[PDB]
């Protein structure tokens, strides 16, 4: 009779042709259609030719593989080949995606915003905009920074803008023979500007003995837009008021014994 | 009769298609779901449109290749595609996960509190908030840092609040010619501040002996709130009492042969 | 009777003879076209042998592999030893792979484009052509950099010609004596170009006090093609105008107590 | 009469369903188990939720998964899902679980105890605790360092206590006319202190000739606990008995031809 | 009757051992080919036992493993356990396939020739030979420097010959009194050679106002093989040329204020 | 009838049920006595705890994974997510495996033995034992040092002692108007020790000619133990001999131009 | 009757029985002859003992997973441990396997011959043995280097004794006031030694004008034996032919204005 055999074998081999000509038809619709949503999105004709290249022949070597393994044909070495090749194709993607991530954890915890003077992975600058990939900053002089979100959303950064109230310093060398509660009077008579605020008091304190000169520290809290204005009027009063009781700002000193 | 055979290809094509029915039912109500505690949330709506999407792609593409796979067809090519496109994504969000892991071991065994002045990854300020991602510092100029929480519990951590008393020590250079036991004396005579413990008896040591001036050094323990106070009290007394026995801050000194 | 396994075992022999002669004729037309393709686009020979020998003998092993269980055999060993070769030639590739993921999104998203003076990986230069793999830029002396992609959008990068307007600053040390609001109108006053825009009006601070100069900083808005014209100018003005109110630029200074 | 069938997929059905109820039961209780001991601990609660909620629902997922396979579903693509997101989370811990290894290595073997005064990672101090996790420090100015213990294995450890005899060695820079032989007598008759030992007998050498100094260092050998009171009380008599036979301590030494 | 079972059986043990006899001669004419072409391209005799015993070990584990899963054995254990041993084998060849990668990328888009100077990886010279693996430099010096080709083709290349026209800047400080106008002018007619290119023609700025000169800046355009002949004029002419004109060179300036 | 199938599932649950209980018992006995050999090697008892606890319920889980799918459950969802944990254990143990092999290899090719003093890692000092984990050193100041043998063994080492011979060199900066012919030939009338080898007969030269001093370089060969006394006795010679025939050793000179 | 399934399952169990016999026997004879040869070859008793019992308890364990698996116990737990553990074995040998792959690329490529004087990874020194391993350097003050062949063959390696001819440049900085055209004859009137070759005829030029004296570079071409004697041989004759036609060597001039 030989019949059931001979069933059982075309019902396979129908169902296989079947999936053949489904899947190549579904994938040239598929590779058609994103190949138009590419057009149509204005990128650089370079990008699409291997996009929609890419596609198609990854898709096709799937199913031909399905198919080839559906009628007969053993193919575990190149599905462990197609394993390798997609495994390949997946670390060579680790940093794109890193970024990706980055940018997604950016937009849900907020470190920054616009308009945020702020200083990460060896640069600064104020933000501009923030997109999923990457971060985009103004530096001082006005050029274009590019941060990609990983190693940014990795790493440290520090916020300029995010406190109301700033703590501005100062420091300054006087002479070793001044005295040093007078000249700390008068740097905290110094501060009397409507815009160091009293809440914290200000604080004037010797910081370290330098080698030729002795280092003062006013200490002053401002609000967060007044910090270089005040920074500023302090290094132009600074000498102009110290200089006034007396106490000069020295030059490096130096002793010389001369032997003749 | 040939009917078994056609009972047991029946029986497999209306499992199939009821998981299928099922299974997109269940994806639907599961991604209206997400989206809408999303949108309660009040996150940005960039942030809600590719993780809706992203849930509802991902388990459709799992539910139609284990339905595909059930009824007659060799997927295992899909299947090493899919694995391959998830070590790829795993991969890709390390860094993040790293993060909530290290947070977690920050929350477990305390380094540090809220309050704390701490100092790691080349950063430095008192813990104002923390998170399982991240934490938060203010600076000593008032300005916030964020550091993430992976690197963060994978190295070193300096706490300069966690212990009840310090040791402010000093450092003064003083003339060479000088008798060091009068110095140390003097040194020694300086630290009798209400401010100073008694209880590891203070110490006055020559240490190194530089090239124009010999350094000596003061030892105290104080309360940790003192540290400061008392260093900047030394900063100013230091000199004021060393020069009054006849001891004085040396220069840069030299020594210069003349040849003319 | 014992037909029915010799049928058996005949009709998976035949098939995997028919596989076996079906596979070799087109692994061969295929690296025969593969080396046609590659001898019309001229490149080096040396290159040419070890892509067809490659592509021909890894498409045979597979073959054989799979015609060889498709008999009798059991290959199992064999897949794993294939795997394990594919995974160490894949993670031999990651360099290159990420180089072309790389410049793939160096064309999506466009930090820079040709003609920019861009500044990344420690190199600086004239973009004078992006291509998938490297980016090429010409130095200011007019020597050729090749920077790979990868790494090069995995950081940052530092963009001189993306904004229209750019800030040149200006530094210039002034003597201690000297009176400061002077000095800055002085250096106002030289800022009368017509090159000098007056939108974000030009300004004139102290910054740091220094160890032998004040030090004065200018601050004026130009075009991003200007830059460079007016900072020259600056630097030769500055000294023509300030000395002329007898401000002068100070050397080195030093104090010596000479004892003898 | 298609019973045995029917039979079969009711053995399938009743033992899928017996294995669903009594796995979600134990699921239940060991997460109500957990969280009853996670509260006795007193562990904060923000660190209960996701610990009870983690559990059940990974085990949930994978009980779920298991009997929808029993019945008749195939979810192979469900399991290469679960593996890629397993190995997801172990790539993620990597940093902690090596801190736990070398916690365990440092209890085996014990390169340092709690007193020592050891210098690892950049970081020196006492050893105050050793836990699996991480060693606690105290500073020399008595500030609490935590080091995370797989660094700490996986590197170079100095400890200064392990040893009960050490070298302190000296250094003084003298005159360049100073005759060296009765310099270092002098030197080894300043180490008459019942405090060096005479074991290894003390030693004086002429160390390299300096720009201005002629470098002699004094080598002596005492207990690991008189090292540094031995350190400086030769910093004190250094100069103290140099200078008596008319060896002197230079300072930097110039010589300048003046044209007039 | 039990007869069919027997020939069940005795067609597998047939067929396993007409496997092994058959693999075992093939890996033998295998390998005593390899080491006969081995031989003949007269490789150091170290370096062929240990790659014809290494080829003849894996062949005939692999062998030994698949013949004794076709007679009845289980050896899931020793195939995990086989690509465990290849995958670290695979792991232990990254550095070498990344060369060879490298060195394909190298020879397909070609950043540097035969002759050219150029300079990576720390190093400078001028390329001698370019080989799949590693490329080949002579120094300066005349000294041989191999670079490996993936390390080389992932980073920065600097190519000093590719392009045909360079720019000579140069650099000279003087005095700080000189009339910066005419200095430039004579910098303008020192540029006169039949070398220096008028295609962009030459420019004379005023850069950086250095601490004891101020710096002057020729820039000129020659061929790229004029570069260091006009650079070494220049080098001599200027200083000849800018003293005629009452315009000195200076010395480190000082200014002294003696107290004595 | 239905007993077939009613004692084929009751030899699966009688063998399913003699494996779980011998596997229990032979746990059981395995893990009491693996704590009874590590009680009896003194180790501390946190130390033990952990490894009972962890060898018990690892083998626990495997042997009720393996039983509950040998009665009729489907365990591919536990099998996947054992894989994930036990790979993610083998990656937090990479450290101390390394150091492992590292000390394997140490021991196979000995690179150094017990007594030497070599330098490696950023650390140097004379070898005290040598285990398979570590490495122990004492300093010349005779301080422990503790340094994995991992990294010791996959870096460049340097032995002091392994050679029977050194070169002491040399280096003595003289005047300028000396005579170099007399000045090496009174260096070369200092090494007539009876410890300065003849082999490679002694070299006197002129290195470079410095900013203040012209550099002689002696060049001897002494025994690997005569290293430093020779050197010290140079140290002392040098000056003394030089200084007889009119040779000095200068300070840093220096040409001053006085402008008043 | 229930014969046939009776003797089905003694198959099985007299099967497994026999592989287990003879597998242990085997893994005895083994690991006594691997023991034997280990202990002719005179190695510590260290390394016997625990490579030895490993090879015994490795082959042992996949043994018995196989004959366990082999009779009805199901074993994918098992050998998923097996393969987590074997794939953690193959991550901690990744430096010693990358040793020996540099070697053997070491030994087919020869960057380098024993002789050869090399500088790479930071080490410099003459090439004394290559072995699989690691290479071996005798220092220029004949201490023993050893060097990974790993790191060593994956970086750059100068090999200064390849080439048969090298340039001795030379460097020396004269007087601002002297003529530079008959300094450098000078210069060049210096090497007509019969070891300077005249192929590409000697030069010399005024690289830099420094900033107290101008900069003369000599540039001869020599035999690679003969480097070292011309550089000493320059080092001597340079000044004392200089000084001769009234050109000097200057110190570091200055000039310095006295303000009393």
């Amino acid at each position: 009779s030989w019949l059931p055999i001979v069933l059982e074998y075309s019902g396979k081999v129908a169902l296989a042709l079947l999936t053949l000509a489904i899947g190549w038809w579904l994938i040239n619709t598929l590779t058609g259609r994103v190949g138009g949503l590419l057009a149509r999105r204005s990128v650089d004709r370079t990008l699409q030719g291997f996009v929609g290249s890419l596609v198609s022949i990854v898709l096709k070597i799937l199913l031909v593989v399905s198919v080839a393994s559906m009628i007969g044909i053993q193919t575990t070495s190149f599905v462990a080949a197609i394993g390798a090749a997609g495994l390949a194709i997946g670390l060579a993607l680790q940093g794109s995606l890193a970024n990706f991530a980055g940018g997604v954890l950016i937009l849900l915890f907020r470190p920054f915003k616009v308009g945020d003077w702020i200083e990460a992975q060896g640069v600064a600058g104020t933000v501009d905009s923030i997109l999923i990939f990457h971060t985009v900053l103004r530096s001082g002089d006005n050029k274009r920074i590019i941060v990609p979100n990983g190693a940014l959303s990795n790493g440290t950064v520090t916020n300029y803008s995010a406190e109301p109230v700033r703590r501005v310093i100062f420091d300054v060398g006087i002479d070793y023979d001044a005295d040093l509660k007078n000249a700390q009077n008068i740097l905290l008579a110094m501060a009397d500007d409507p815009r160091v605020l009293k809440d914290p008091a200000p604080v004037a304190v010797v910081s370290n003995l330098g080698e030729s000169a002795i280092t003062l520290s006013l200490r002053v809290w401002v609000k967060n837009a007044d910090y270089w204005d005040v920074m500023f009027m302090f290094n132009e009063k600074a000498r102009d008021a110290l200089g006034k009781e007396g106490i000069g700002i020295p030059f490096p000193q130096r002793v010389v014994k001369v032997v003749q």
